[PDB]
């Protein structure tokens, strides 16, 4: 029962594209890929070639096939301690998933700044560009339970925790800028409406139903978040194609004590790229671990997800400057007024040994800072506070979460706290308690300072009576809303009017549909029409003269806000479908896979069946999928090389291979005679942007296709879909 | 700094007497003792001297007097994550307690064979005399809370976890042979009984109340350890001075696969000594913690409690060779019948850095045993082996309480079971089941063989019905009662026939008290009449005719059963109260301390009040504790040295600690003028046995002091001591 | 049958002094003691006479007194299951005790106002003389376990549950009118300095040893307590002959939205009273359910606890 | 125990039998149902030892196991039939 003497069973621990060999545990495919919490966690890492099979209290199994009985064919006995133990820890396997974010890919890398920021913040992770900080990161969706679907719609988490030399600091982030509500007291209402419904549990993954809409449309301060989520943006492409943003507005406390105000970004190196509806929710069911799966891939494949950490920086001076409230979480500040400052670079380069050990049980919270940060009154911030810690009681199972391994800070850590479940410290200070004599005080309370020095709440002045109160600068809800809108282009403003025509036509109950309509009329008339159109409603004469509400100081647009108006295209790390014929013209192969090769675009060789074909030289090609088994839901674009076209011209899964990468807008470049196929997605003979084709593959074949990989997809071809059949 | 300029806040990390120092975690108080086992707890030992102080993340607290608020009189804020970190892990301390045996206390140490067993066992740890296995051992009782005192009358628990090269064996024991019921399923019912009552909780650590003795008095089968709990076995001197025992009868299995029957036995080095009920009592209020301190302070001093571990053998073709089953856990096998035979030595030399974390989180399970042993079908241990592996998941907070460190085995361990609540094992196995060929199916099953072989169950004949019957075998409740009782001395029967009394006088329903005579009447007519007398009640004619119980094998009595019938005395690390004046004569005490110090007995010197005394020749003589801080209750026995005598002779305090000396058969020691104090006792001019006296402490004063110090208490005395008011 | 024929089994369900009857279940003995509280835990009140034994699913079990075994000395089946569900409850009856105030003990009640407070507070339990609010009060030490003894020298707990009618008010007061501390941040570490020591876990229900000398030598804002602890205060006679507080100044509001600023306090209508120390300490040896026995006793005799 | 939080998980409402159940069983986490009987062990005499035990019958009768016979040794052992 054993491995097959060729030894292909184990993937080479070398860097491998995706599919080329089997996946695995971290530290065995990049053994050699080390950073300092990596290696704290060798203590837990256990191995397990050329060791017996054991009890957990060490007592070797001699059958692991089969129950004590009273004969071979009695009753079991209750002495099998071993069939309990086994059988006892399988029952226990499960902990209680993250009430939201429950659905998460995570991995290790590490973060360095790009200079010391010793002038605005005494933080030790950025105060030398070569001290380096290792992070764990978890991405995630939020709505759905940790077995639902990758590439729903919804907004996305970006969770990075810095193991700092002064503590561990987690940046508890989303993929866009804003939330969808004020003040944390909202929350549950807010996570209870976009779930599934109560009575019946449904719908997973989806906020396309009653509930949400409901509240949205009660609740105008969600609308700009629900933009976002509306557009492309909630549909991304990859955890490495989204920016992340922290949400709030955090201070920076400088040694000298001076406080700025800060938000957060990530910029991710791979560019903003987004799927399309249609796609993304056909490939949750095609593969609903697509993002799971390529976050992996990539990284064994060397193209490490890379982002940049950028600040956005409001001295204390300017708190009221700007038209909104900087405390506001449905606010987001435009790049136009307050510029993203470069602070340093974040590289993921290591996948987990084991999901559920360092994965499931990390434990994130925006709570956890260290000197040189500081909160604001953001009145979401500050509930965060106190719920990132309280959960983790039920989820971890208790107080000593701290002492999970992935969780642990690589700085020490010496407190008077004791007890609790499964506590493993073992402390030998003969005080639990200080003031203490006996043990000389130890350990002890450390002053503040520039460096190394003990947290200290930065001063900031409270004056106003005990409140449950909204502050009046937070009562507008529509120019944000409206300049997200007129920041996209316009074919990304044509994907949210369908976000919201689709997901209010499957609300049940009409009125709520009518009062969302409503809403759409506050933000943009132009926007509302064509929501409107789609569900059948007629604006009336009141709602089309509703005023359009104030530009965002002065702003009519900022392109930052779109992912495509300003081109930022990598190909690095994108994927080809090369759909193969049982005669490939292998002097097509050979420039494809040389180009690809070169701009580090991965390819997927695709047939009718599994096995291998010999091209036209006698090369032998393995198939890594069949064209049902690998669609090209999964891939950035399509080539079919010549050859003996006639063995693939007439199969349905060719033709349709074609017509639904078409139909997303993906570029596909057609050689020699796999120009017949131009006839089943009707491309004219001259032919069109978007449709590479020639004699052969060659030097510029590849290089217009390339191009079109670097503009992500077609979308001047987006007239031309609503006719095909797909 | 806090501590003090003369460094006497710290402990010395060397061996000093009780009350010489303030006792330490082990670690700091005998830093250069080790063991596999405390090794291998290095990685998770927390030191503090130099540390600065820090929150569970690592981040440096500055201020650990005040909660972060609005203004220096204003409300707390919700973002004093450092207030709500360390109040949240104090407000999740508590675990729960075991549901028996709560209150215990516990000690590392090492275990050594005296020679290879190889011919009647495999078992690694018994195979090789160099071979030292390191262990862990709590000492229990079995009714009270955690928080519940030492001295109760109670059946004890001596459980030991042997860290073995071959996995975790844990011997989980009482300090009697026998349990009180005979099949696991009533265990919940004995327990509730025995247990407080359901509607007030009441009475915490005592078998004195309605409900126990309604069980026993319907449920003869208990009687035999009911017998053991009323005798002063119930009422140890200190876990140092009492025998341990298996329980049950279990199989050692050889390398040939020979079965042989085995109970296991320890025999207490220091020999067996009991307190009286009176003293006991008194001394739960006095010191509810006596016997934990007794046993840290044993180890702190190098009186390290030692144990033989002994083995009662029997041949499986000897199963029916008695009048009782083997298999019948009610029921002992005297030493008479079948020899212990000697196997090794135990000695406890290391006390735990943290009781939490060592002692509250250990875990003890009699199904927890290694190739080489194996079970029978007694069942109570077969319902046993149920019970302990379920408890933990709620005590322990799920199935991995295994990674708990002072639960690790040294031993290597490895299998495919994987997560649960608390996972700390980072497991980088491709495979988490088998076969599998993905990791050449590893780790592997090992066949069973002479050494380091895989677990394999002895093959044991099973032959009848599917059946809830208790075997007709186990139906005779009263000859080893009987046995038991008539092993006794006079002294020791008296004790029980207190112990009986005074419990049956606390049960306020009659009929009950009734019922349990009418069962001592089956047992020895004897015990039973005098019982009666106690309560008031008349045997019938019927009760005074009742046949007693058969012999058992021929026996009509056993010496082994009784605590002092054969000496066994041991006078190291027992203790002597000295009893101090203003003016203490040199001579005496010099010749007092020299004697006491030549065979390892401790002294502590008591006042009237703290700080020190001067000796007639200047010496400086300091103050242990006061006559009524540290109670006669508390020593093996008192010496009053002469000098100025009139200064003490009218102290209430002072007379008052001679006569509870008296009263509870302690030896006491007068010389010179201390001889005054013979008259509030009682004492002939002539003197008594058991009363020392001379004109000065020495020639033969300290030998004869010493001599009834080995025989424990002075038996004699018992008819004296009803005529005097303590 | 197994009770005795002339009844003596059963104590009598009127009030009876000290020792005269076994002690029994509150409703049992006090059938017609009622208040809404009591009458509403009628729901999940279970008996007990003329049912049969069963499983928790249900299912009545013939023999309760043996494991089903192959043969009647053979192995125990794991088909059991009669057996491991019994096991399984039993094998997870405890929870963990509280932090603080571990050992302590209750007995159901009513409140009702002398006269309506309308003018200071608008809370709707103090708005009539007629509104009689069930309460529900527990008595405790503090530092020792719940299997800890009664007449040990501690604070004490008195802690009021409140069903009115507008909600749940808890009344959480001690023995004394303050505390040890100022600052909640220091609570872990005062209790962990007179809370058993950590190394070895010793000692229960006593401030006598270092660590709380300790941090008490080192923490002046202690003393104050400390005194009250050092006093016979600290070894009450009996919950009923004990004062409490509500600790903290709260405030009161009244209809027209007034703050007067409050502090609670329970007068023991049996007058004060405790032990000496002497007495208290033999007495943790003696009977170290004195407390919990004593108001237990004290409610079946009609010696109502009554605190104003 | 760890699913739905400890041994009461017969008294979450969906899982109650509508059959009676009464025992001698006790406390545990989220203990619902407060048991007035004066005993909480059997044999008792202080509840003239109910709930009792009930003999199997034809109806309303308690459980006994089927009472197969056994025979064999103690074995880890697949049947032989099964292969
Ligand atoms: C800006 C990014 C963001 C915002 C605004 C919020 N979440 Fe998150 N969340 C938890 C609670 C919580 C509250 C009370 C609020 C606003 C009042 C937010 N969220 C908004 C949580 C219950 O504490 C949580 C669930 C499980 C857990 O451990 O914490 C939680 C999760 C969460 C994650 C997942 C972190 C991870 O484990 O990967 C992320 C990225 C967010 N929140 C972001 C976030
Ligand atoms: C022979 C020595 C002995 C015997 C015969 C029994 N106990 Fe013990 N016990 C548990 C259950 C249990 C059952 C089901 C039976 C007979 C059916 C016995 N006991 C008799 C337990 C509830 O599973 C227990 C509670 C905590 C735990 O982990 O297991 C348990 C405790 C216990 C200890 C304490 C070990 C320790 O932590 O110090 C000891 C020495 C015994 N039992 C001995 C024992
Ligand atoms: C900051 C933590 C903290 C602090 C400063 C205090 N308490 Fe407390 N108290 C707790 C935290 C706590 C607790 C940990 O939450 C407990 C134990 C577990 C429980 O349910 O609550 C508790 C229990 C508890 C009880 C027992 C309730 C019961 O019987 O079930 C009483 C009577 C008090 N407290 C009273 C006081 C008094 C009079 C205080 C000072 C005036 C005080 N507490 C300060
Ligand atoms: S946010
Ligand atoms: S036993
Ligand atoms: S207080």
């Amino acid at each position: 029962s054993l491995a097959p003497e060729d030894g292909s069973h184990r993937p080479a621990a070398e860097p491998t594209p995706p599919g080329a060999q089997p996946t695995a545990p971290g530290s065995l495919k990049a053994p050699d890929t080390r950073n300092e919490k990596l290696n704290s966690l060798e203590d837990v890492r256990k191995g397990s070639e050329n060791y017996a099979l054991t009890t957990n209290q060490g007592v070797r199994i001699a059958d692991d096939q089969n129950s004590l009985r009273a004969g071979s064919r009695g009753p079991t006995l209750l002495e099998d301690f071993i069939l309990r133990e086994k059988i006892t820890h399988f029952d226990h396997e499960r902990i209680p998933e993250r009430i939201v974010h429950a659905r998460g890919s995570a991995a290790h890398g590490y973060f360095q700044p790009y200079k010391s920021l010793s002038d605005i913040t005494k933080a030790d992770f950025l105060s030398d560009p070569n001290k380096i900080t290792p992070v764990f990161v978890r991405f995630s969706t939020v709505q759905g339970g940790a077995g639902s679907a990758d590439t729903v719609r919804d907004i996305r988490g970006f969770a990075t925790k810095f193991y700092t030399e002064e503590g561990i600091f987690d940046l508890v982030g989303n993929n866009t800028p804003i939330f969808f509500i004020q003040d944390a007291h909202k929350f549950p209402d807010f996570v209870h409406a976009v779930k599934p419904e109560p009575h019946w549990a449904i719908p997973q993954g989806q906020s396309a139903h009653d509930t949400f809409w409901d509240y949205v449309s009660l609740q105008p301060e969600t609308l700009h978040n629900v933009m976002w989520a509306m557009s492309d943006r909630g549909i991304p492409r990859s955890y490495r194609t989204m920016e992340g943003f922290g949400c709030h507005t955090f201070r920076l406390i400088n040694a000298e004590g001076k406080a700025t105000f800060v938000r957060f970004h990530w910029k991710p190196l791979a560019g903003k790229a987004s799927l399309v509806w249609d796609e993304a929710q056909k490939l949750t069911g095609r593969d609903p671990d697509f993002h799971r799966r390529e976050l992996w891939e990539a990284i064994e494949a060397g193209d490490f997800p890379e982002y940049e950490l950028g600040f956005q920086l409001i001295p204390e001076e300017d708190e009221f400057k700007f038209d909104f409230d900087l405390l506001d979480p449905t606010k987001l500040i435009p790049e136009e007024l307050v510029p993203v400052q470069r602070v340093g670079k974040m590289v993921l380069n290591r996948n987990p040994d084991n999901f559920f050990a360092e994965n499931e049980q990390a434990a994130f919270h925006p709570g956890h800072i260290v000197p040189g940060l500081d909160f604001t009154n953001d009145p979401l911030l500050q509930g965060r506070l106190f719920s990132y810690t309280d959960t983790q009681i039920s989820r971890l199972g208790g107080p000593n979460f701290h002492e999970i391994p992935i969780n642990r800070p690589t700085a020490p850590y010496h407190n008077f706290q004791r007890d609790g479940m499964h506590r493993m410290g073992i402390d030998t200070n003969p005080a639990n308690y200080e003031p203490n004599s006996i043990n000389d005080n130890w350990p002890r309370e450390t002053p503040p300072g520039p460096k190394r020095g003990g947290f200290e709440s930065y001063q900031e002045r409270v004056e106003g009576n005990k409140v449950r109160e909204r502050s009046p600068s937070f009562g507008e809800y529509y120019s944000h809303p409206r300049l997200f809108w007129l920041s996209q282009t316009p074919f990304e403003q044509r994907h949210i009017v369908d976000g919201f025509s689709f997901e209010l036509s499957k609300v049940v109950r009409p009125y709520i549909r009518e009062r969302v309509v409503d809403q759409l009329a506050h933000i943009d008339l132009t926007l509302a029409q064509a929501v409107a159109k789609n569900l059948g409603i007629e604006l009336t004469d009141d709602q089309l003269n509703i005023t359009p509400p104030p530009d965002v100081n002065g702003l009519k647009k900022d392109p930052s806000l779109s992912l495509y108006a300003i081109p930022d295209g990598d190909v690095k790390g994108r994927v080809v479908a090369i759909l193969l014929n049982d005669e490939v013209r292998s002097a097509d192969l050979l420039a494809i896979l040389k180009a690809l090769k070169a701009k580090g675009v991965h390819a997927k060789l695709l047939y009718s069946r599994m096995g291998e074909v010999t091209a036209d030289d006698g090369t032998v090609l393995p198939i890594a999928a069949t064209f049902a088994g690998a669609p090209s839901l999964t891939v950035d674009a399509v080539i079919v090389p010549a050859g003996n076209i006639a063995d693939i011209a007439d199969n349905g899964d060719a033709n349709y291979y074609l017509m639904e990468a078409y139909k997303h807008l993906k570029p596909i470049a057609l050689a020699g005679d796999a120009r017949k196929f131009k006839a089943t997605i009707k491309i004219a003979d001259q032919g069109e942007e978007g449709i590479v084709e020639a004699d052969s593959a060659d030097g510029s074949f590849m290089d217009e296709l390339l191009t079109l990989m670097a503009a992500h997809r077609v979308w001047s071809r987006i007239p031309k879909i609503d006719k095909i059949p797909a």
